[PDB]
């Protein structure tokens, strides 16, 4: 007769194809990619005739075959594609085969292959949009929002957006290197521990706890391989495979490296790293730049140089060489984008006509324009245009487009910057007329995290109500709030200046609109990006 | 300054002293005593300085010390007690310790040390006792009523017992030893796959997978080491630290290898295999000895013989001796005890008054006395006394207490057991004056789970209502359920003839009563067994 029905031993299921090592803090000793992951079973016969032969089959489908030779057995294979399987142990003789029940195994993968998807409700005042307009709607979240901002990837209104850049990526490299990182504390020890045994000008991950180990909603298990923001981000592209998720190269305090890069040696060494990352971390759909800036005016006072805008034009060039041949082997599409400056004279520095046909997209971070860095020149942070009192003001989102299509970039490519956050001054003072921006401050207003900086959210909260007057400045395109008393005053954008900036886009047939960063807003800002250029209410 | 705070890696918490290994079908490889777990930690520095000496602490005491000689470290030490443990990792330096947040850690032992007290809601009919009429009030529970009868030790109305008796453990042996097995399809060849490798005459487990490894409430996690049986007894105790649970060596079909130690050489290796199996299994209480019967006349008609008696005397003394020595090394209280046949012509082969020196308790089996074992003899199963109409019956509970009293066996250690099952007939033709019991049977009645025997339940449930008529007599203190176009007779025990049995035991001063099976009853049988002893309601 038949042998008798075999029962799945008591173990592990739990396997990955690429693994993180858990008592590792390098780069280097974190991560392994292997070709395939490596499967173990084993089962009792309780009852019966033990067969002639043993399979193990994944969703019916033989992965391994031996003797039957007594009461228990162990199989080890391999397994080369990541998922969920039904796992079954199958006895046979000459008289039929008797398989076990099935026990479902677990195969990671970078791809979020093994993982439910992460699908969450919209929180505070966000609203459910359709991504139907085909105008790019993004935005960043950072890497250690995750601590004290406490907003991490189950909080992003995931459909309400196109793109979503992570920031950031950092460059490894000592002294010389990354000095700006100096200027936060722990931030320079924290990417030699994350570099350690890696070669300078290789990408790496620069806080691997909050990267792939903080225990997030839907990766919580002690067994889960990749848990985090990788983690979540794999399971959010099982729920939104359309979003795509681009991995941010730089930013104010990382930028450094690039400076170095007029050497070939150096570049092709970088060029390659990111090859290899986008082949570590799957859910990845590209690479953003954000390369702050070729020239120098950066956070580092010491670099810029004339050769920049060549290098950047090189780098995105073999960047697009190395995404096109990624895409064919694996049948993706791989975007290459990039963040840049919007002042006329940053923008004058690189030929932007000649890198477009690298880019998919330019993020044109038309915000930052004034804050509390500058104490004497007061204005709107991120208006669409120059106010009536200071017509001639050159930091304007429009300034900041009429330089790139100036240059023969396409409008198509260009990404219109929108702030989720503003900017602000205390002790306003000698101003004219009444526009508070003609006076000058004293001082940076009382932030958020920090210093003048504030988060829309606690704009929206604190600051319309009380003291605080509102104006829209329908010139500019620009709102602000100003409490008299202490000079507080404040440039930001709001529900009309995104409206404003979305219909621009919609005129001049610009790309879309992005923002810096997701968890600032508290929903305002997005539905009216969503809203502005023509997304249907879902 | 002090080190930096580190960060407990994620890694498997859960630790054995025992361990079961789950690809073993053999009782001598799946079970492993150790002499303590061997657990394993790492950490990992995110920030800071990494101190120079690391340590492990459970509970806030060292159980690992190293030099802390780098960002990540390993430590593997032993824990020898069972229980739950707040582990922390603390790196410290000549200005300071600084402690990881703790981890909870699982040290698995037979104690049962590691789980959650199994505290379930009564069903059925159950009701709540306290047990404080200091009168035993014990049920048998079996190994294989986990299958069919789906009766797991979650549906134990634990808190209304004193005891409980696990049916049933088995001795070692082929041919010649176990025959009995072999009326019971698979039975003989389970024990001969459980005993592999391990000598004769030494006690085994019968169905691992039930006893240890199959998934039940408070055990279902697959890395938890002891499940099925075994592992909700260890979490029952947790609930319930006075109930005795007992293993019951022996039965009908199991008690085969007593006849053949009147050889000393097999009953030492016997009496060591117990030592040996309290030692492993931590949660019983003493040993249960069910030999069907010394003298013969049990499932096997080829043993029995007169010295039977005396061997049963003497396994007894030493079982005592071995008790006593274990009792003084681990600082519990052993019971011994024994299930006995309640027929005089059987408790007439055996010295009760010299063996009751070494035992607790003897369970009296005061049912089975009549059945379909028997056609043409019917009668009362279970009855206090003789029927009017047949004053001289043999097989009554008071002949058999009188029998042993007559002995010289003291009162107090007489427990007296009550049937939670009616054993009957059809066709019963013949009778005279209205009593089914003076005509004679064709057939057994369609049972439960197998004809001549019923549960409790379905008599309550199915048979006191439609054709069946009832009547208690009140002569023998007895009910009898009676469906005359068929003649399907049934003799139980109720809750009226379980109160006759409990004012039996008052006057008399016997022991307490017993049951077999609590899975057959519905809660009547319990609830009068509580009830009539004189136990509170709670």
């Amino acid at each position: 007769a038949a042998p008798g029905k075999p029962t799945i031993a008591w173990g592990n299921t739990k396997f990955a194809i690429v693994e993180v090592d858990q008592a590792a803090t390098a780069y280097n000793n974190l991560v392994k990619v292997k070709n395939a992951a490596d499967v173990s079973v084993s089962w009792n016969l309780w009852n019966g005739d033990t067969g002639t032969t043993a399979k193990i089959l994944l969703n019916g489908k033989e992965a391994w075959s031996g003797p039957s030779t007594g009461s228990s057995g162990t199989a080890n294979f391999k397994v080369n594609k990541g998922g969920r399987y039904q796992m079954q142990v199958a006895l046979c003789n000459a008289d039929g085969c008797t398989a076990s029940d099935a026990t479902e195994i677990v195969v990671a993968d970078t791809d979020g292959s093994h993982l439910a998807p992460l699908k969450e409700p919209l929180l505070e005042k966000n609203k459910p949009y359709k991504q139907n307009s085909g105008k790019v709607v993004g935005s960043y979240f950072v890497e250690w929002g995750v601590y004290g901002r406490n907003f991490t990837v189950d909080k992003i209104p995931a459909q309400n957006l196109t793109h979503l850049l992570y920031g950031f990526i950092p460059i490894c490299g000592g002294n010389g290197i990354n000095d700006s990182l100096k200027e936060i504390e722990g931030s320079f020890q924290a990417l030699q521990r994350s570099c350690q045994g890696r070669e300078d000008f290789k990408i790496s991950i620069h806080d691997p706890f909050a990267a792939l180990q903080k225990a997030q909603k839907g990766v919580t298990a002690w067994d889960d391989p990749y848990k985090g923001n990788f983690g979540q981000l794999m399971a959010l592209k099982q729920a939104h495979p359309d979003l795509k998720i681009l991995p941010s190269i730089g930013g104010w305090t990382l930028s450094d490296p690039f400076f170095f890069m007029g050497d070939k040696v150096k570049r092709d060494r970088f060029v390659g790293s990111v090859k290899e990352f986008l082949q570590t971390w799957k859910f990845f759909d590209g690479v953003d730049i954000d390369w702050e800036f070729p020239g120098g005016k950066g956070a580092n006072p010491n670099l810029g140089s004339p050769q920049d805008g060549e290098t950047y034009v090189l780098l995105m060039k073999e960047l697009r060489a190395m995404l096109d041949q990624l895409s064919t082997e694996t049948g993706r599409k791989y975007e290459l984008t990039s963040a840049i400056s919007a002042g006329k004279d940053k923008i004058d520095k690189v030929a932007y006509n000649v890198a477009q046909n690298s880019m998919d997209h330019i993020f044109l971070m038309s915000y930052d324009f004034y804050g509390a860095f500058d104490l004497k020149n007061l204005g709107h942070q991120t208006a669409l245009n120059a106010p009536a009192w200071k017509p001639d003001t050159a930091y304007t989102t429009v300034n900041g487009v009429n330089a790139l299509l100036a240059q023969g970039v396409k409008p198509g490519k260009i990404v219109v910057g929108t702030a989720m956050y503003g900017r602000g001054w205390t002790g306003v003072n000698g101003y004219q007329n009444n526009i508070p921006f003609t006076g000058t401050a004293t001082g940076p207003v009382k932030g958020t995290w920090e210093n003048g900086i504030v988060d829309y959210r606690q704009i929206a909260g604190q600051f319309m109500s009380g003291e605080w007057q509102y104006t829209y400045d329908a010139t500019a395109e620009a709102p602000y709030v100003f409490k008299p008393s202490t000079g507080d005053l404040i440039t930001f954008d709001d529900a009309r200046s995104v409206q404003a900036k979305g219909k621009y886009v919609l005129d001049k047939q610009l790309g879309g609109l992005f923002s810096w960063e997701i968890d600032a807003d508290n929903g305002d800002i997005l539905n009216s990006m969503n809203a502005s250029l023509g997304n249907s209410a879902g």
